[PDB]
Protein backbone atom coordinates (compact mmCIF):
# COMPACT_ATOMS: atom_id res chain seq x y z
CA UNK A 1 0.00 0.00 0.00
CA UNK A 2 1.32 3.50 -0.74
CA UNK A 3 1.19 6.87 1.51
CA UNK A 4 1.47 9.83 0.59
CA UNK A 5 2.93 11.83 3.65
CA UNK A 6 2.49 15.50 2.86
CA UNK A 7 3.84 18.57 5.32
CA UNK A 8 1.36 21.29 4.32
CA UNK A 9 2.99 22.99 7.67
CA UNK A 10 4.81 25.93 7.86
CA UNK A 11 7.26 24.46 9.73
CA UNK A 12 9.66 21.18 9.00
CA UNK A 13 8.49 18.24 10.33
CA UNK A 14 10.16 14.81 10.49
CA UNK A 15 7.71 12.38 9.82
CA UNK A 16 7.85 8.86 11.18
CA UNK A 17 6.25 5.15 10.39
CA UNK A 18 6.40 2.32 12.46
CA UNK A 19 4.64 -1.05 13.65
CA UNK A 20 6.24 -0.86 16.84
CA UNK A 21 8.55 -3.75 16.40
CA UNK A 22 10.22 -2.15 12.85
CA UNK A 23 10.13 0.42 11.17
CA UNK A 24 7.80 0.78 7.89
CA UNK A 25 9.91 1.57 4.75
CA UNK A 26 12.55 3.42 5.79
CA UNK A 27 10.70 4.34 9.20
CA UNK A 28 11.10 8.39 8.99
CA UNK A 29 12.43 11.31 7.18
CA UNK A 30 12.48 15.03 6.92
CA UNK A 31 9.87 16.84 5.41
CA UNK A 32 10.05 20.64 4.74
CA UNK A 33 7.16 22.55 4.33
CA UNK A 34 5.22 21.70 1.51
CA UNK A 35 7.00 18.53 0.44
CA UNK A 36 5.70 15.18 -0.13
CA UNK A 37 7.31 11.46 0.47
CA UNK A 38 5.34 8.54 -0.71
CA UNK A 39 5.97 5.32 1.53
CA UNK A 40 5.24 1.39 1.25
CA UNK A 41 3.34 -0.20 3.57
CA UNK A 42 3.76 -4.49 3.16
CA UNK A 43 -0.08 -5.40 3.19
CA UNK A 44 -1.60 -7.03 6.15
CA UNK A 45 0.57 -5.11 8.43
CA UNK A 46 -1.52 -4.49 11.87
CA UNK A 47 -1.28 -1.88 14.58
CA UNK A 48 0.46 0.52 11.90
CA UNK A 49 1.25 4.66 12.68
CA UNK A 50 2.63 7.38 11.25
CA UNK A 51 3.29 10.61 12.91
CA UNK A 52 4.95 14.04 12.80
CA UNK A 53 7.94 14.69 15.01
CA UNK A 54 9.07 18.43 15.87
CA UNK A 55 12.25 20.37 16.67
CA UNK A 56 15.00 17.42 15.69
CA UNK A 57 18.30 17.22 15.24
CA UNK A 58 20.40 14.48 13.53
CA UNK A 59 23.50 13.94 13.00
CA UNK A 60 25.04 12.41 9.52
CA UNK A 61 24.69 8.93 11.00
CA UNK A 62 20.78 9.45 11.90
CA UNK A 63 21.06 9.59 15.24
CA UNK A 64 19.73 12.60 17.28
CA UNK A 65 16.57 13.79 19.34
CA UNK A 66 13.12 15.67 18.49
CA UNK A 67 11.16 17.47 20.82
CA UNK A 68 8.42 15.37 20.01
CA UNK A 69 7.87 11.83 18.70
CA UNK A 70 11.62 11.12 19.26
CA UNK A 71 11.73 7.11 18.48
CA UNK A 72 15.16 6.19 20.68
CA UNK A 73 17.15 9.00 18.83
CA UNK A 74 16.58 7.75 15.09
CA UNK A 75 15.76 9.47 12.12
CA UNK A 76 14.66 6.38 10.75
CA UNK A 77 12.38 5.07 13.25
CA UNK A 78 12.03 1.46 13.88
CA UNK A 79 9.74 2.00 17.39
CA UNK A 80 7.00 4.25 18.52
CA UNK A 81 7.55 7.67 19.16
CA UNK A 82 7.35 9.65 22.43
CA UNK A 83 4.81 11.26 23.23
CA UNK A 84 2.85 14.13 22.64
CA UNK A 85 2.39 12.39 19.37
CA UNK A 86 -1.25 12.85 17.49
CA UNK A 87 -1.32 9.31 15.52
CA UNK A 88 -2.45 8.09 12.11
CA UNK A 89 -3.14 4.28 12.63
CA UNK A 90 -3.63 1.85 10.50
CA UNK A 91 -4.22 -1.91 10.25
CA UNK A 92 -4.34 -3.06 6.29
CA UNK A 93 -5.42 -6.58 5.29
CA UNK A 94 -7.78 -7.36 8.07
CA UNK A 95 -9.91 -10.10 6.79
CA UNK A 96 -10.11 -8.28 3.32
CA UNK A 97 -10.89 -4.91 4.51
CA UNK A 98 -8.44 -1.95 6.34
CA UNK A 99 -8.94 -0.43 8.95
CA UNK A 100 -8.08 3.63 9.84
CA UNK A 101 -7.91 5.84 12.61
CA UNK A 102 -6.56 9.10 14.13
CA UNK A 103 -5.74 9.14 17.50
CA UNK A 104 -5.31 11.89 20.61
CA UNK A 105 -4.26 8.83 23.12
CA UNK A 106 -0.85 10.04 23.18
CA UNK A 107 -1.11 13.58 23.32
CA UNK A 108 -1.02 15.87 20.66
CA UNK A 109 1.62 17.70 18.70
CA UNK A 110 0.76 18.61 14.93
CA UNK A 111 -2.66 18.56 13.52
CA UNK A 112 -3.19 15.72 10.89
CA UNK A 113 -5.98 14.45 7.89
CA UNK A 114 -5.28 10.66 7.29
CA UNK A 115 -7.70 9.45 4.41
CA UNK A 116 -7.67 7.10 1.96
CA UNK A 117 -6.08 8.14 -2.05
CA UNK A 118 -8.72 5.05 -3.07
CA UNK A 119 -12.38 4.51 -3.48
CA UNK A 120 -15.02 3.12 -1.09
CA UNK A 121 -14.10 4.86 2.69
CA UNK A 122 -14.03 8.47 4.33
CA UNK A 123 -11.30 10.17 5.59
CA UNK A 124 -10.49 11.09 9.54
CA UNK A 125 -9.14 14.27 10.79
CA UNK A 126 -7.74 15.88 14.05
CA UNK A 127 -6.93 19.74 13.03
CA UNK A 128 -7.85 21.58 15.97
CA UNK A 129 -5.40 23.85 17.41
CA UNK A 130 -5.26 21.59 20.33
CA UNK A 131 -1.80 22.91 21.40
CA UNK A 132 -3.13 26.68 21.55
CA UNK A 133 -5.81 25.34 23.42
CA UNK A 134 -4.06 23.01 25.72
CA UNK A 135 -5.46 22.56 29.43
CA UNK A 136 -2.34 24.30 31.78
CA UNK A 137 -1.82 20.79 33.32
CA UNK A 138 -1.44 18.75 29.83
CA UNK A 139 1.06 21.70 28.31
CA UNK A 140 4.20 19.75 27.59
CA UNK A 141 7.13 22.11 28.25
CA UNK A 142 9.33 20.44 25.32
CA UNK A 143 6.31 21.02 22.97
CA UNK A 144 2.89 20.00 22.23
CA UNK A 145 -0.35 18.84 24.52
CA UNK A 146 0.26 15.42 26.34
CA UNK A 147 -2.26 13.37 27.16
CA UNK A 148 -3.32 12.42 31.12
CA UNK A 149 -2.19 9.35 31.45
CA UNK A 150 1.44 10.71 30.42
CA UNK A 151 0.72 13.26 32.52
CA UNK A 152 -0.52 11.38 35.98
CA UNK A 153 0.05 7.68 35.74
CA UNK A 154 -2.95 6.13 36.98
CA UNK A 155 -5.19 3.73 36.21
CA UNK A 156 -8.32 5.97 35.32
CA UNK A 157 -6.39 7.81 32.56
CA UNK A 158 -4.40 4.63 31.47
CA UNK A 159 -7.27 2.25 31.54
CA UNK A 160 -5.29 0.13 32.71
CA UNK A 161 -7.40 -2.46 33.80
CA UNK A 162 -9.72 -2.07 30.75
CA UNK A 163 -12.83 -0.11 32.65
CA UNK A 164 -11.89 3.62 32.55
CA UNK A 165 -14.35 6.25 31.53
CA UNK A 166 -14.42 9.56 29.71
CA UNK A 167 -11.91 12.11 31.91
CA UNK A 168 -12.20 15.93 32.26
CA UNK A 169 -9.23 15.37 29.55
CA UNK A 170 -10.15 13.23 27.29
CA UNK A 171 -13.34 15.59 26.94
CA UNK A 172 -11.20 18.02 25.91
CA UNK A 173 -9.13 16.12 23.20
CA UNK A 174 -12.94 14.93 21.93
CA UNK A 175 -14.19 18.64 22.09
CA UNK A 176 -11.40 19.87 19.60
CA UNK A 177 -11.24 16.80 17.78
CA UNK A 178 -14.67 14.92 17.84
CA UNK A 179 -13.11 12.58 15.17
CA UNK A 180 -10.32 11.11 17.13
CA UNK A 181 -9.88 8.72 19.71
CA UNK A 182 -9.63 10.94 23.00
CA UNK A 183 -9.28 7.34 25.80
CA UNK A 184 -8.59 4.25 25.24
CA UNK A 185 -12.30 2.99 25.77
CA UNK A 186 -13.59 6.18 23.42
CA UNK A 187 -16.45 5.15 21.23
CA UNK A 188 -14.11 4.08 18.39
CA UNK A 189 -14.18 6.44 15.17
CA UNK A 190 -12.31 3.87 12.74
CA UNK A 191 -13.02 3.69 9.39
CA UNK A 192 -13.62 0.77 7.14
CA UNK A 193 -11.99 0.90 4.32
CA UNK A 194 -11.87 -1.74 1.08
CA UNK A 195 -8.69 -3.71 1.36
CA UNK A 196 -5.34 -2.65 -0.23
CA UNK A 197 -6.70 1.04 0.07
CA UNK A 198 -3.89 3.83 -0.41
CA UNK A 199 -3.48 6.43 1.64
CA UNK A 200 -2.26 9.83 2.57
CA UNK A 201 -1.59 11.76 5.30
CA UNK A 202 -1.73 15.18 5.49
CA UNK A 203 0.20 17.59 8.56
CA UNK A 204 -1.41 20.85 9.12
CA UNK A 205 -4.46 20.27 6.28
CA UNK A 206 -5.98 23.38 7.07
Amino acid sequence: ATFEIVNRCSYTVWAAASKGDAALDAGGRQLNSGESWTINVEPGTNGGKIWARTDCYFDDSGSGICKTGDCGGLLRCKRFGRPPTTLAEFSLNQYGKDYIDISNIKGFNVPMNFSPTTRGCRGVRCAADIVGQCPAKLKAPGGGCNDACTVFQTSEYCCTTGKCGPTEYSRFFKRLCPDAFSYVLDKPTTVTCPGSSNYRVTFCPT
